[PDB]
RNA sequence: AAGUGUUUAAGGGCGCAUGGUGGAUGCCUUGGCACUGGGAGCCGAUGAAGGACGUAGGAGGCUGCGAUAAGCCUCGGGGAGCU
């Protein structure tokens, strides 16, 4: 999705905004893919990536 | 008139040529056995060994993986092929 130093010079409210936004993402996408009107599936495992992501630099800040 | 006599195979046996079933024989090795020289000699409450269940675009099974589910990041090695 985006660069990792992308949101690491990006703020920690940009991130919690997009945290919400892309965790909505997940929902809506995997789940138009679950009602089955769609044909490839690569968007489930991007946000993975920015969950993933997202969750590891919240550790990270909380941490130190 | 007389006495003399092969002349057939329902089947069968023997060989010969053909085949049929059964898979030994010969040839092969990703498999195993036994060693040598090295490495490592543990794994676990930061939740182990081993399992249930699930996980794919596709119904089951094996392999991996774990609602973040044939996987995710960051760093380094390769490439024009991969799912
Ligand atoms: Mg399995
Ligand atoms: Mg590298």
């Amino acid at each position: 999705g985006t660069t990792p130093g992308e949101l690491r010079e990006l703020t920690d409210d940009e991130l919690k905004d997009k945290l919400r936004e892309s965790k909505e993402e997940l929902f809506n996408l995997r789940f138009q893919m679950a009602t089955g009107q769609l044909s490839n599936n690569r968007r489930l495992r991007t946000v993975r990536q920015e969950i993933a992501r997202v969750y590891t630099v919240l550790r990270e800040r909380e941490l130190g």
